[PDB]
């Protein structure tokens, strides 16, 4: 795969994995886990960079949730809605990792696709006009939606505990779409720092403070008495990297 390229197969297997495996770990979707589910889905429908069918599917599922008056939705009930709207023909029946494929089955995979997805949502919401309060409010729900999803659905708790630590510590300081793009970007790099050279690291895919120079030379400053990262150059790299034009459609 290409490190500068994003594969639609990764983003789609992410949606398929989230809907079938992650939400399905809970027999009854209720309370706050349900609220977070609804918020995240609404974010997907609006910002996921999906093709025609995908976006139609997301909107339909999103409309189904909104209509559910029950304050408790058994997964059984939710599974039907996915089936009725045929998430199968829309996404796929099996996960398909490309840029997120690990040197071994237990490496990378979903977690990798979920970060990519989270970053894309942030960028998408920062690459859409938000000068209108109505949508400037929808853009504001991205990071919290992402926080809610991680807490209530993300598989490895080991993983959710470390994100939430960063979240509680400084997410309350993000005051704009680009600010959110950067927060998620640097929070992921903090995680990269913690996991670097760890025994669980994918040998073939060592952690680095991303993006590396080989990927974006203009992103790093040169002087040592100034920030390590040229935030402006980096932000521009992000919007370009996490954009529809950089997505390699799975034809
Ligand atoms: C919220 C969350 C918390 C996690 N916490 C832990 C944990 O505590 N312990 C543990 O073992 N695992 C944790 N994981 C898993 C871990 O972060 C990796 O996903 C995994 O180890 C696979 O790493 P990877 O090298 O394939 O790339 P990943 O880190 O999964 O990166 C996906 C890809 O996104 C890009 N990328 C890299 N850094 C950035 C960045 N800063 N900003 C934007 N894009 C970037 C690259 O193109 C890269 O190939 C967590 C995942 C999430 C989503």
């Amino acid at each position: 795969a290409d490190r500068s390229k994003i594969y639609m197969a990764d983003l789609e297997s992410a949606l398929h994995y989230i809907l079938r495996i992650e939400v399905g770990r809970f027999p009854v979707l209720e309370g706050q886990r349900l609220v977070a589910l609804k918020k995240f889905v609404a974010v997907l429908a609006k910002y996921f960079p999906g093709r025609p069918l995908v976006q139609n599917f997301l909107h339909s599922v999103n409309e189904w949730l909104k209509r559910q008056k029950r304050n408790k939705i058994p997964y059984s009930f939710f599974k039907t809605a996915l089936d009725d709207r045929k998430e199968g023909a829309v996404l796929a029946k099996k996960v398909n990792w490309i840029g997120c494929q690990g040197s071994e089955p237990h490496f990378r995979g979903f977690p990798c696709s979920l970060w990519v997805l989270f970053h894309f949502l942030t960028v998408q919401a920062a690459r859409q006009n938000v000068d209108h309060s109505q949508e400037a409010a929808k853009a504001k729900e991205v990071l919290p939606a992402i926080r809610g999803y991680v807490h209530y659905f993300f598989g490895c708790r080991d993983c959710a505990s470390h994100f939430e630590q960063m979240a509680a510590a400084s997410m309350h300081r993000v005051g704009s779409p680009n600010a959110a793009v950067l927060w998620l970007w640097s929070s992921h790099n903090r995680v990269n720092a913690r996991l670097a050279g760890a025994p669980s690291e994918d040998p073939q895919f060592p952690k680095v403070q991303w993006p590396p120079r080989e990927l974006c030379s203009a992103c790093h400053n040169e002087r040592l008495d100034v920030p390590v990262w040229d935030v402006e150059a980096t932000l521009n790299f992000l919007k370009a990297h996490f954009s529809p034009s950089n997505i390699i459609l799975d034809f």
